[PDB]
DNA sequence: TCTGGCCTAGATCT
DNA sequence: CACGGTGGATCGAAAA
DNA sequence: TTTTCGATCCACCGTGAGATCTAGGCCAGA
DNA sequence: TCTGGCCTAGATCT
DNA sequence: CACGGTGGATCGAAAA
DNA sequence: TTTTCGATCCACCGTGAGATCTAGGCCAGA
């Protein structure tokens, strides 16, 4: 009978980011102000821990890696789904079918300890696979969607791994959970038997490639070709596509990075305009206008390309894409390279990241005059493997996973919840063992992504909208 | 006439380490919740921020830099200080005497902004100078002094800059900072004229090197000797000291890393035994005993030695040093070497940490059977600059830098404000420019220290004592 | 019969 | 021995 | 009899992050 | 009159 | 258009 | 008339960080 709900506290808890001797300090200070009752104790919100962690049956942390087995983590969240609804009953009586995306991330530069030196690697890198619920429907009937289908707050642990990416580890992990998602059955709730469809997609083309069959990373994963044979319209339409590679869904994230970087060294090769960047002078060529281009850009839009020496081009994620893309005006004038085309770079990363349906017909239009417009004003420098995806097989994937509005399937959500571990595994964690850190970041991410809490807790929304592109509402189907 | 005072308000917000936005959530979903009343809204705090900060007239923010001018700090923060006296009258009405530790670090690996590409190096590495007052009294009367001498809570910052460490600017900085402590006055408070004596010791001997008369690192800058020739008593007790140097009072960080790095060297070296590792096969059995003695190491001990690619020797720093300390016997064992010694190396590292006066006479006593004892066990390694000063020159400074304890004069207080400082950049800052961000890091750093609410904030002591050493308490001139 | 010049390569502390 | 911290397991003791 | 609630201890963690003289080789060398 | 062998150096994405 | 955030300047309007 | 207090917007920031095939040279070469 305290002010505050254990639930309400517990939301308020990792809302603010505090820690439990921080809790306790508020609470006995504020009843040190007076107020005899104000919050309950970590006791109570412990307790109301207990009622967001899966059954002990299914966890499983060690000292150097822990996961959850599948079925265990969607029974949970969607028992935690059920009370989100306005009422769980007055829905109709029938199966629902839960769609959600999956995947995981290698992230590196993270913090050593000084324990436990069990043998493997040590913590040199973190490997982490990862869920989320996006959609349920009933024929199409949705009866609960994510809010926020891109925020990180849903973004649910499978397993870790204090582990480096390697296509070895990728492939058995991946063909591993493949059969745990084949060897899972329909969630049951109170007298509602839910299916649950998953989608492979959270996850890079840079690990795709080993979940391909091209050596390359540089061969177009659904094309299998190469670079120069890449540069043709009709070849790749008449290349049959991989077995169930369409599950490989549109990685929004590296294709606006990937144009980013290829536009540049477009940028850097308008002297010679070879792709290749090898032979004689073009090396000096390349060294003096990219010099001169990141000066002439820096004093202008106030950047700085970053730097890396363990070796990387750059790091221009997310602010450099969208920056880059406010005024195309700019880089257009600054580079020299045709606005238009770059209008239509927006168009397409628009219709992508908007997430709402899009008419195929219109896409796969503008998709192949964009094709046609880039090769006849830049042919001389092979399209990356992401752009080529983009303009002939993006509008095929978008009809194949049609099911779910593209945008909302994603992964800058999920590697964003890489940010989350570091922060959770410094300030949250207890440090007596890597075994009961790995059990902090465990349930710290469950709580982090505790659905009906993510429901009621604190949040800032003044973003809501922001001006869409002309031939964009075109090709947007928007409807509401 | 809320339920918290403003101070209270301010202290709590800054002991949690909150957010503006975090706290008007915070106490609008606590209004929300319906007691009336619950805390000061950021506008009252705000205010008390304003109690807080130093005259416009000596702040400097811009840019790419920002400073201020130390008499105002002074006058500042003793100020803050005449409420921390539990009567600033009724203490004798005569003039009294601040006795202060000051000093500056670099520190690297820093956050890259995307704003403003000013000139100067971007933000490459910070380079900050501060100040924290340890004692007040009036002929040796302690009217104030720092209940931990030691906490980070207490340093003051005097400026910043985003800039590497380089010999140039630190004595440029150097000289111009001696210039302005000589021009400085002693403040004035109704009606109490304060002196003040500050003394450049928050600095570790890897600038002192730039501070001194000595080319070489390698060279004791209060010897101005040889790693040759330091390994003789005799022709150092003969030689003279050289002007001030004993302002560059005793490092007790670096000398704790540099035992820990030269023990590990010469059991490395037990082998061969030669100061150098230059030489026939040395290098072959350096590597060898080097990897066998880190896996024996880590295997009993459970630690990794840390690695670095940009080159560094290893990241010791406080945990590795005290856990090596803990049981000497274990590193004494795997190691090989002579526990009598480590334990006399723990002796001087505790009376050096203790924080009490020290008996310098059984200091320098045990000081030269320590370097008796090396001598005679390990001459053939050349010990260290950090050592050296130990053993030869620390009983000089000591009696030299007595009027204050050793150990509150220290630099692991400042540089942990480093931690702090990275934290402060990334979370309390306002984005909008780099001069914005100084001028939040400054303030959050003048809160960060505020002596009256630094003295009324939450904070942990359960870490009272430990088990002090027999030869130790022997030395240590203890009393209460 | 053994000090100096050149350097110099490769140890040295963060 | 720098020190301000890290959540869970447990004692125990007092409410309930 | 069970719940709750504070205290307690556990085994560490983050903050210390580019240039240098000098030990020795060698080479002559009368 | 132009495909293959060797490689190979130096572009390629984080 | 990812989104959870960043303190100050200002409006305004309601206490005081 | 001044203070206070919430809302608001500003121009962004942190989280994406070791191995590769392939384009082309060349070299012969009958
Ligand atoms: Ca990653
Ligand atoms: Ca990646
Ligand atoms: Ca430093
Ligand atoms: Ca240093």
């Amino acid at each position: 009978s305290t002010i505050f709900s254990p639930e309400k506290a517990l939301g308020l808890l990792l809302s603010l980011k505090l820690s439990k001797w921080q809790y306790i300090t508020l609470r006995e200070t504020t009843i040190r102000e007076g107020s005899k009752e104000i919050y309950p104790s970590y006791y109570k919100v412990q307790k109301a821990k207990l009622q967001c962690y899966p059954p002990k049956a299914f966890v499983a942390v060690t000292d150097s890696s822990a996961k959850i087995a599948l079925q265990a983590l969607l029974d949970l969240t969607v028992n935690r789904i059920f009370e989100t609804i306005r009422s769980p009953d007055a829905i109709q009586n029938k199966q629902l079918i839960l769609i959600s995306k999956w995947g995981f991330d290698g992230a590196s530069n993270q913090s050593r300890y000084k324990q436990n030196i069990e043998s493997g690697q040590g913590d040199s890198s973190i490997f982490m696979t990862s869920l989320v619920p996006l959609k349920l429907t009933a024929d199409g009937d949705t009866v609960w969607v994510n809010p926020k289908p891109c925020s990180p707050m849903y973004c649910r642990p499978v397993q870790f791994s204090f582990v480096k990416e390697t296509k070895d580890v990728v492939i058995n992990e991946k063909t591993a959970m493949d059969d745990e998602i084949e060897a899972l059955v329909p969630s049951k709730c109170q007298g509602h038997e839910i299916s649950h469809k998953l989608m492979m997609t959270m996850i890079d083309g840079k690990i795709c490639t080993y979940l391909s069959e091209a050596k390359s990373n540089a061969a177009c994963y659904l094309c299998l070709a190469k670079p120069t044979e890449m540069s043709k319209l009709d070849v790749i339409a008449s290349k049959t596509i991989s077995s169930g590679v369409y599950e490989f869904g549109l990685s929004t994230l590296h294709a606006r990075i990937n144009v980013m970087e290829c536009l540049l060294h477009i940028a850097y090769r308008l002297d010679f305009k070879k792709w290749s960047a090898r032979g004689e002078g073009h090396q000096e060529l390349l060294h003096s206008r990219k010099k001169l281009i990141q000066d002439r850009f820096k004093d202008d839009l106030n950047l700085l390309i970053d730097i890396v020496k363990q070796g990387s081009g750059t790091t221009n994620d997310g602010n450099t894409a969208r920056r880059f893309f406010e005024f195309p005006d700019k880089t257009a004038a600054i580079t020299g390279l045709d606005e238009d085309l770059i209008r239509r770079f927006s168009v397409i990363l628009q219709a992508i990241t908007s997430g709402e349906i899009i008419d195929v017909p219109k896409f796969k239009e503008y998709a192949r005059t964009t094709a046609e417009k880039y090769v006849e004003l830049y042919d001389w420098y092979y399209m990356s493997s992401t752009v080529h995806k983009l303009l002939i097989h993006g509008g095929d994937i978008i009809a194949e996973n049609a099911i779910v509005p593209i945008g909302s399937l994603s992964e800058e959500a999920s590697e964003a919840r890489n940010k989350d571990f570091r922060r959770f595994r410094e300030h949250h964690s207890r440090k007596k063992s890597r075994q009961a850190s790995n059990e902090d970041i465990l349930n710290m991410l469950i709580i982090s992504s505790d659905p009906l809490i993510s429901f009621t807790r604190p949040k800032l929304d003044a973003h809501k909208r922001q001006t869409y592109f002309k031939e964009t509402v075109e090709l947007l189907q928007l409807q509401d």
